[PDB]
């Protein structure tokens, strides 16, 4: 129940440290291509107290553009959708946590997030707002019985130059039984504010080693 | 001081555990094309209670092929070479840290520590159900002097299953480096290619493939 080119819209509720906020994002993205764009917003809580790129991933890997070579676990989730349970320390011993759910309404992804953040230092890049953007990434990606683990290090460019990064682990479940399961594989992202009330864009390309 | 092919002795002194253990490996490898393989020994401890594979990553990234357009901090680091700190965590709450100093003889002598804690008795390491690495993307960024490295290291199991860990280096130059590299990857592919082992890893640097 899909068209290649598929509208979402986003709600988010969280709290980082102690500051309770709500966010609502829509766009559109390519399910085949693997690209997607989303125009964010503060409905609550605003102004935030803390760098936006901490959300950026917060806010489908439906969207991402896999070879007929890998098993698509996203994709094969639909109509029904899959959730994912995310886990996130940050190299300060802060910590984030990213429950999701990703359901299809009409031929709409309707996305609902909870997100929570703790013990990001006060005088660290984060709570500074001393981040320019997330760097691309390589999510390494496989199953775990039903389900399907990502992880990678994402990285934050700083003002400075330097760079202050994170421990990502998701743990991705088809809402209804996927066949066939992936083997290990890697997804490729780029994601970036193309527009700061922020629009992010996102491609993100699935494929093998790329080394013989 | 330096040669397209390079040849390499690695001395390994191990604790895992409570289990103190030395090893070597003898090898060589292509600085431009960023290959090597090392023919690798136990010379002290053996058997290993553990599976092998948790210290493939410490027996030199001397041996990365590097585009003209990135920086190489690791060869811009000769004839001095360059050393680093790798800290390590398994994803059942394990740890491993491992110091290693790289230098020139044209053959690198590498002389490396490896020391592991909390490793699960019921694990796959302590339980040796690793059938090898999969290949892997190295996060490079430049932080003052030092270049760090992170990245996801897999171990696929027996079962297929996958058992990881996150892996930090700081690389440091023995000798200042003019120019610092911008963000970027390395690619690695770690496969055993015969069992008192040899192991062949290529390591090729490159930007993100997404425009």
């Amino acid at each position: 129940g899909l068209k290649e080119v598929m509208p979402t819209k986003i709600n988010l509720e969280g709290l980082v440290g102690d500051h309770a906020f709500s966010m609502e994002g829509v766009g559109e993205g390519n399910i085949l291509e693997g690209t997607q764009e989303v125009k964010i917003s503060v409905t609550k809580g605003a102004p935030l107290p803390f760098a936006f790129d901490i959300v950026s991933v917060a806010f489908n890997r439906a969207y991402t553009g896999y070879p007929e070579e890998i098993s698509d676990y996203f994709l094969q989730s639909f109509p029904e959708g899959f959730t994912y349970e995310r886990n996130i320390r940050y190299q300060d011993g802060g910590t984030a946590i990213v429950k999701s759910d990703i359901s299809l309404e009409d031929g709409k992804f309707i996305v609902n997030v909870d997100f929570k953040a703790k013990d990001l230092r006060r005088m660290g890049p984060v709570m500074q707002q001393d981040i320019v953007g997330m760097q691309p990434s390589y999510e390494s990606m496989y199953t775990n019985v039903t389900s399907v683990i990502g992880e990678c290090i994402i990285a934050f460019k700083l003002q400075t130059g330097k760079h202050f990064t994170y421990h990502m682990r998701t743990v991705y479940k088809s809402k209804k039984p996927v066949e066939t399961m992936p083997l290990y594989h890697f997804i490729q992202h780029r994601l970036v504010k193309t527009n700061v009330y922020v629009v992010q864009h996102e491609t993100a390309i699935a494929a093998h080693s790329t080394i013989k």
